[PDB]
């Protein structure tokens, strides 16, 4: 019924990466939707994708191109998932979250470094406010490290108080995180405080665990309840859910969820009977995002530099096979 959308976003060279060559090692053609990696010397591999975003691609463009459509399907009542996959330092967190621009030069609302989450949560209150709907928005931020489950929006618990997971009685292909805080967002003003607090707790989590950013998987969920009255006089309810996932660096028990994600994707595309969803917290959590009833997009992030060429290639081969996975999306 529907393929997994795969897009690529390359970042500019960072201060560490040396550009030796006259012309690029990685080229991004947004018209042909291709990436070409130069690796003999006139020798290459070209990969085709659904969208391609080059080094100069601004945040607002990633949002417009990728998320605004997905946010329409969410409002129809589809479950949607976007995950960022790639090497540490390529821009997964910059894409899904973004960064904050110093000393109040921009309201969070206008910040050019703002990423998907903050923009998406702004837009929900604009789109839904005057589309006639009567609605509620609730969000949760969960992170997975060393197969353990940390809640970053819990206002009160020690961040080292980790949560449990069991199979959802009303969804053969999902789970429930017992105790996970779901915060009701009453309007766009409450959004910053909630996300700020979220990012603060993370900092705390970082001090306790080794290389936590790179090894952590982050799952931010927004859920929209929308109720409505039909011409026949009934009461139609639909539940949108959007999963914005920032994955552990492709390069990596610490790695069980990333390993298992690979094994799931491999199984799916090669059409093997057993897809081991159950072998990791992540793949148990996203089971439905990966050959199930969810609309899934991946944003594979890459470097343009020779230093990280091999992880870039890996990341390309890996995201490219994921286009072959078929989901069956369904609403309510
Ligand atoms: C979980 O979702 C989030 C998304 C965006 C923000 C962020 S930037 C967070 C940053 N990537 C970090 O890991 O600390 C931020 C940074 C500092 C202080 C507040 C905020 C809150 C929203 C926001 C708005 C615009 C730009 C960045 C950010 C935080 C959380
Ligand atoms: N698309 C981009 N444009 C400009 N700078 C970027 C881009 N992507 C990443 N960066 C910068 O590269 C660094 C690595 O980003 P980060 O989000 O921490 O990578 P990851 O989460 O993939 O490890 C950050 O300083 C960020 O500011
Ligand atoms: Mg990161």
């Amino acid at each position: 019924m529907k393929n997994i959308q795969v897009v690529v976003r390359c970042r500019p060279f960072n201060l560490a990466e040396r550009k030796a060559s006259a012309h690029s090692i990685v080229e991004c053609d947004p018209v042909r939707k291709e990436v070409s990696v130069r690796t003999d010397k006139s020798s290459r591999k070209t990969y085709t994708f659904d969208m391609v975003f080059g080094a100069s691609t601004k945040q607002i463009d990633v949002y417009r191109s990728v998320v605004c459509p997905i946010l329409d399907e969410v409002i129809m009542g589809y479950n949607c998932t976007i995950f960022a996959y790639g090497q540490t330092g390529t821009g997964k967190t910059f894409t899904m979250e973004g960064e904050r621009s110093p000393n109040e030069e921009y309201t969070w609302e206008e910040d050019p470094l703002a990423g998907i989450i903050p923009r998406t949560l702004h837009q929900i209150f604009e789109k839904l406010t005057d589309n006639g709907t009567e609605f509620s928005v609730k969000v949760s931020l969960l992170e997975i490290y060393n197969e353990e489950l940390f809640d970053l929006l819990n206002p009160s618990s020690d961040v080292s108080e980790r949560l449990q997971m069991f199979d959802d009685p009303r969804n053969k292909r999902g789970v429930i995180i017992k105790g996970l805080e779901e915060i009701t967002v009453h309007n766009k003003d409450e959004v910053y405080q909630i996300l700020e607090k979220g990012a603060a707790k993370r900092t705390t989590a970082a001090t306790l665990m080794n290389a936590y950013s790179s090894r952590s998987h982050s799952v931010f969920s927004v859920t929209i309840h929308m109720k409505e009255t039909t011409i026949d006089g009934e009461e139609l309810v639909k539940i949108g859910k959007l999963n914005l996932v920032d994955l552990a660096g492709s390069e990596n028990n610490i790695n069980q969820s990333l390993l298992t994600l690979g094994r799931v994707i491999t199984a799916l595309v090669e059409r093997t009977p057993h897809v081991p969803y159950r072998e990791s917290k992540l793949t148990r959590i996203l089971q439905d995002s990966l050959g199930g009833r969810t609309r899934t997009s991946i944003i594979a992030t890459i470097s343009p530099a020779s230093l990280n060429l091999e992880e870039t290639l890996s990341t390309l081969e890996y995201a490219h096979r994921a286009k072959n996975i078929l989901n069956k999306p369904e609403v309510n």
